[PDB]
């Protein structure tokens, strides 16, 4: 009636490892999302290098 | 002057059946409507196989 038997292939013999699977990865990663202002281009800003 | 005994073949002298017409079905039946939002739509799926 039924197989109850499975040939599971993601099952570990041995007990060990939980899985046998590999975890694919996206090609995905993440950063904040902070972004320039800009805001010293209003004003004059002299470079002081003898004094 | 008058037809007054009509024969009558939708009425059943023996009783017990109100009438004895053939109910017809005329082929129309309905259903909920159920309108697909779709919504998944915006988001990628990312298949897995394997893994």
């Amino acid at each position: 009636s039924t197989p109850n038997v499975l040939t599971n292939v993601a099952v570990s013999h041995s007990g060990e490892v939980d899985s046998l699977l590999i975890e694919k990865f996206n090609g995905k990663v993440r950063e904040q999302y902070l972004k320039g202002e800009n805001l010293l281009s209003h004003f004059q800003v002299e470079t002081v290098t003898g004094t």
